[PDB]
């Protein structure tokens, strides 16, 4: 129901990305001006002027690790709004009763959906923020505007079909970008190796015929490592995997009800209140919970496959299916006409295989956006080399050179400050609801 | 925000009954007048007459069997709102989300909430009802009310109710009738009325009255093999730690209450349609079949608790007959000795193809589901030629014969229906969805 | 350790199979002659004379079903010899240990072993007696022995055996005979012969090699409601990726296994007394009581994976008529007709309700068949001995130590035959099973030669 | 095995009769069964053991026999059978021999309650009743010369005292075993008080000061391991008024690691690998590989004491009026412990508050450096320069070769983590230690 505004229009909320974090924002906002929600809405005559720039083409929720099985990590209950307001329309159940599927759902037993199925609540959700998403729109800078102090950004973005670049003014920026491939600076690069981002993109046209006897290794110990590990394996099923890891076991991701509370909204308050060195240990002592884990499921599920080739060889290093712990990638070759590449391996405490595919799943940097905020830096008070989010996400800005009407906020990339969650879908719905208050919260008393 | 209507008025429907049948018929009733959820309701400037009398004297749940650590055996989707419409106030989820527990519950990751706290949720949803439910009103008939005496036109009822405070007999009249009064005490006919022989309905209210020493080492009986009789059993055990507990069983064993997703797609509220178009031969086999009856069988992990008590016993001393703790099966009950001054009776046992002392018996022996009768005897004379049981259509509206009863006029029936309607009927499963149903049959036109 | 008997002499025993009923007793044999585990057999310096006749070239175990992934349905505990003696070494926690992988196989945390592995571990029993053993031995018949010509008493049997390979007849002379020749597929009558109609005993040896290109867009439908037809039908889906499978179901829906422990006490070793001293009335009862507990059900965990895939199958598509896999419920089968392999067979569906009518016509590559056994072949074997039964029996009648009952008159009790794995119907839903075989060897090693191993 | 004279020189003596000295008598007495190994035919001399114990009777960590406590290992990790399954010592053997084994079987768990593993332990002790002394606690190890004037030390004189009247014992033995555990942990800030206990003397000690299972005790807990939560979780029940607080330094209670590869650690085979890698890998491996030993909490229990907090939640949102409470981030700073009132003043501050308690249980671990003070007396025959006891592969210390014949020697057992590995403390690998051991110290004895 939301209304577009014009390119050329000066905006109210700009924000980059239209991924889940942009998206429980659009949804909040949304709840905020339903009057069945809020009452106070019913006196709102006048809506935002917001907008959304997506460098896809539609709405996707990371299509590269969409494979067969897989699971969202995380309970329904934690969908785009339920923790803000089981009421909303954007529930996951809502969705699934608007699709005919609740009760088939509820057969299920289960508090993880499919991957694919949370994607398409997602694509759902969006439907209804078609009005003020542009779609197709890679924002590649954001530079100062000032109409003395600076009190509006403009946001320039490139059109993925025809290259140009256009530019938007809006007085507040969210920068929601996700993470970008983390690949281990020591790899070429090359089209057999292939970050986990792009698995069920780019992997089966390299190598085309399921049925081929491959040589594919896997990098990394991670719940991404281990689901291509083991997706691989079915998918070609007489090829030779070989996972390589710097850990010397895949670790199971804590599931104890005391330690994920880590991921209760309310929690973000205690983490943010607490000082660096103690954020810092904080991160530390809870690691069993991040994406460096693995469910303890797919654990017991790679171990049986392993044990049934135990039954057939007790050699281990003859296994087609292996895991190789404790090593390092020292050295690839990947040139000449040859088509498998040489990996050489070295213990990683204080060898070479032949593959026809190296698959980094190493995950991601989830800096991009001082890229894209290096031209308003200079904004920031004297003496920060980086950006410092506020509680409520806002950066920290000179108040000298800067309007107290205008800033930028910062989604998913938050970590060090606001916890183990913030990359997560864990407290989309509520943090939501705490943008929608911090950036439009006067605009709206009116 | 339903508002009360006069006592002495006469109504557009009355319920008799306030468990969650007709708490969801309420909650319907409230989401179909929200102009938020049904956008056409903005336009309806009239809420019906509608009042509820619900015996007990405040809104409870089973609490015979508010056992310690027992749970809702229902996904809690299957809420009072949820599967009509998961945007209600009333689901379960915006509860939790009111009372500052949403996340708390979900670090639980169960679907099953502990019944204390799904009695708690519906306690909640039917506090938002108080205007137009009267408690401690226990039913006792149901009169046809000509406004035309005259005429053979039936066009009202009179429900007649008696205070359980006071004995004093008042009555309300009303167009519409549902009744949804769940069950009676099914008891062995061959039981003689005594008072250490004690119905599961009555465990926690009526035996802590009679066996008062916690400590004291009570011969305790509890007689049948199902889910409330494992409950019984099991709790027993904690609640009188030196008691010497016997379960006595007719079949060889407590079975696994089915999990199976294929299976108990029969509780679907989409295959009311099915169940109820089957004919009654196929009704009849498909109710044999399909599963075995509500709460005849035993979720698996309660089971597995009392094999594991057992299995201990077994640690401490091999020899079965010396145990605390017993599981009698493949028994019926012939003979129970109760007069006299000593305080336990004696149990005579037989094959279901032996002599137990307890100071009491418990008779987790399910339920009846046609005390309707009985309240509806009055007017039974209101059915089709020939009629001698109550029919309900699709809609739960009772058959009546066109000439005698005005159209504006009609009997319903909820959760005594699973002959027409499926082993769904008597449960959670469908209320919501039924709820909504029912103020369509019920109110359909009059909101239009 | 087991020394051959000479194949013409007269043996004491002859097992006519040697599958796990078989194995279990020549495991129970070895046990009950090992000084270590009974004392009183150290003073035993004579073997019984014992022989076995395996139809397959070598020991397996239900290999047409040895699918990827499938689980024994039985806790390891219920092994051939642990419930009969623990300290056995034919145990298999010993088994793994041999093998070096005791440690390895602790860390599954789990009771239950791949298939694979459980036949392996028979395998390796096996092996240990691979001096007794005749494999590729298909026994035809069993005969009366008169060694006294001057005599009408039966005192003997001659089991006469058609060698799979060269199809001579042998023939072994035994004063006692087990027959333990577990099932025969059952197949629903008026099917017609056609090589893709494979029953699941084959599937995992015939529907390969006859389907060979795993990515073609196979039709395929397996016939069946239990543990085999699921597991085929799961299988199916993986093996053929761009398959259309349909499974085909004359009860409403799959049903689980009960897993409760009071009820898996049927399966106790103790408890076969129990089932074999009540009434035929009660045993008839008893066993329909207790019909979800054997391989007409389905482990809870892989109807729950097969409920998930077809459940994302509804995500992807909420009509179900076009989902590429599908179970079609309350369906029986009234025609399979097939034009020759160069074309599709036509399954022809009515409804399984009684007659009182929503059918459907599906063309497909092949049919699997997972429809159980029937466990009678016993009785065409047995066929010219049958008259030395006693007056009046039509039906072969085993005593509680499965020991059939003779005419006196006409055979001596130095002669008899046992049954194994066919006496669900005396000795409970067991018989056929895992369940108690260790503790059954050693009872049938007791009633074998007991006796004999006093003296 | 046959008694060896109290006074006769012994080929072995072990100190303590738990289970890492109860698998060397089990994989003694299989070493020499013929049946289990045929060399073993043409062994006619038994070799002289004896065992001393300071409990009066075979005990596994009695002070912790919480009701419904459980093993926290897989039974196959028993005191024989990932050494040689045939063995009559293994768990599934005791099962059958208790008649138990097909009913354990339907369990389905690998888990045996503690009370059962304790039995089947004590079942496998009673077989050695005749080389077992307890009630003696060894207070002295002291070096002995056939030859008084000879360099050598050819033997070891141990002294224990009797628990029961004091009396000093000595034994002579050509070689020790030092197995005895830990001995309780505590925090260096507590002071002496009988109402502050160790985990270990929860189940003996506690019910003695506290005997009133009505008065509403104030009960605090220090930790966040296995032994805090068991201990939380049963005081809940044991007392049903009181109040109980657990303290720990952590955020959360954490949960046991079962996954797999993570726990490839404790196989057995593992010691070899582990004990062959530097000082510095085995000290980072120990930090790195898992969470030490006891740490942490078996999930399962986790999440019971995690859903009777919640329950208290639905009865009450105000998480301070809670009867039980955690209060996680704490540290103990002061306690106050004299004057007239019968409870203590606990002060708690942040572990980067005060509470009035009538107990605290500290369930803080153990150390494992007892055999220090008991080889005080032989320490001079180390290796010249050694301040630490220093244990082979084969678990025997380094001795000096001109000052110990290579006839005799001491052996350590569950004190060699840092040498040996996490499993060296549990039961993990005790089936193969023991055979390892039988093999170093009696090998040569069992060829000649
Ligand atoms: C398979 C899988 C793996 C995961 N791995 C990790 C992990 O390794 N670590 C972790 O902490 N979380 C991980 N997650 C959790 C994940 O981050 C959340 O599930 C969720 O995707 C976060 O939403 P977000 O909107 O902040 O990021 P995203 O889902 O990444 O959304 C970001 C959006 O911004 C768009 N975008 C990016 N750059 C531009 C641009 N310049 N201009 C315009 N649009 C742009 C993208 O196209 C995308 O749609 C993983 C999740 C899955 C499903
Ligand atoms: C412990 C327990 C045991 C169960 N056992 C069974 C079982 O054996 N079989 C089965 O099919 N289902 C059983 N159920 C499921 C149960 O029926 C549903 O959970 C649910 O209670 C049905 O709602 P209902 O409103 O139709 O009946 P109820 O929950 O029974 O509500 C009926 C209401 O009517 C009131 N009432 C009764 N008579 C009168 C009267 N004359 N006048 C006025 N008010 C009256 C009662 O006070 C009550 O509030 C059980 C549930 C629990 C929790
Ligand atoms: C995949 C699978 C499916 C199962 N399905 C069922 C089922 O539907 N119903 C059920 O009650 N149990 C079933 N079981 C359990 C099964 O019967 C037992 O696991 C076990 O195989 C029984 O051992 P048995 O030795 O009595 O029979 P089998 O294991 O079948 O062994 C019989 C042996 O006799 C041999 N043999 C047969 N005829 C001759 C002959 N004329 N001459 C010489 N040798 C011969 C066979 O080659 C075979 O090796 C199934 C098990 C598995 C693994
Ligand atoms: C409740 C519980 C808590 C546990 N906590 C831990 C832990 O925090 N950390 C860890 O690594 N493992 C822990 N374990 C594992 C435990 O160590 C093993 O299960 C097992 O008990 C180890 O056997 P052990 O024989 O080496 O020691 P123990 O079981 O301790 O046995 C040692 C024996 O020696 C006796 N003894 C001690 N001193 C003398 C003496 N001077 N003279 C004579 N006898 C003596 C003791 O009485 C005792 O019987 C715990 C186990 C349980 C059940
Ligand atoms: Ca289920
Ligand atoms: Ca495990």
């Amino acid at each position: 129901r939301l209304r577009s505004t014009p390119q050329d229009e000066l905006h109210d909320l700009l924000c980059v990305g239209f991924g889940p974090a942009s998206l429980a924002i659009a949804i909040a906002l949304h709840d905020a001006l339903d009057p069945r929600l809020n009452k106070s809405a019913s006196n709102i005559h006048a809506q935002p002027k917001i907008c959304f720039l997506e460098r896809q083409k539609q709405f996707a929720w990371h299509s590269g690790m969409l494979v067969p099985g897989s699971k969202a990590q995380i309970s329904f209950i934690k969908d785009l709004a339920t923790l803000r307001d089981p009421r909303s329309s954007f529930t996951f159940l809502n969705y699934l009763h608007q699709k005919g599927r609740l009760i088939h759902f509820t057969n299920l037993s289960t508090f993880l959906p499919a991957r694919l199925e949370f994607e398409d609540y997602m694509r759902w959700c969006a439907q209804q923020f078609s009005d003020v998403v542009a779609y197709g729109e890679e924002v590649v800078e954001v530079i100062p505007g000032k109409s003395s102090v600076v009190d509006f950004f403009t946001v320039r973005s490139r059109n993925v079909e025809t290259g140009e670049i256009s530019a938007r003014r809006t007085r507040k920026v969210v920068i929601a970008i996700g993470g970008t491939a983390k690949m281990p600076s020591g790899l070429p690069q090359d089209p057999r190796i292939i970050h986990s981002s792009k698995y069920c993109t780019t992997l089966p046209a390299l190598l085309k015929d399921k049925s081929k006897p491959y040589n594919i290794a896997v990098l990394g110990s991670g719940q991404s490592a281990a689901e291509i590990f083991h997706d691989l394996q079915k998918r070609y099923p007489n090829s030779r995997t070989t996972l390589i890891m710097r850990d010397s076991a895949m670790r199971p991701s804590d599931d104890s009800p005391f330690v994920n509370e880590i991921f209760n909204p309310e929690r973000v308050d205690k983490f943010y209140s607490q000082s660096a060195a103690e954020r810092q240990r904080s991160l530390l002592a809870d690691k069993a919970t991040n994406y460096s884990v693995v469910r303890l499921e797919l654990i017991e599920e790679i171990y049986n496959d392993m044990y049934l080739q135990r039954v057939k060889n007790p050699d281990e290093t003859q296994w087609q299916h292996r895991i190789l712990p404790e090593r390092k990638i020292t050295r690839v070759e990947h040139h000449g006409p040859q088509s498998r590449m040489r990996i050489h391996l070295k213990s990683s405490k204080p060898e070479t295989l032949e593959v026809d595919a190296l698959m980094v799943a190493t995950g991601y940097n989830r800096n991009a956006h001082e890229r894209l905020l290096s031209k308003v830096q200079h904004l920031r008070p004297t003496g920060q080399d980086q950006w410092k989010p506020h509680r409520d996400y806002r950066v920290e800005m000179d108040p000298s050179k800067v309007s107290s009407e205008a800033g930028i906020w910062l989604q998913g990339c938050n970590e060090r400050t606001h916890g183990l969650s913030d990359s997560l879908l864990s407290v989309l719905a509520v943090r939501g609801g705490e943008m929608v208050q911090s950036i439009f919260g006067e605009q709206l008393e009116r």
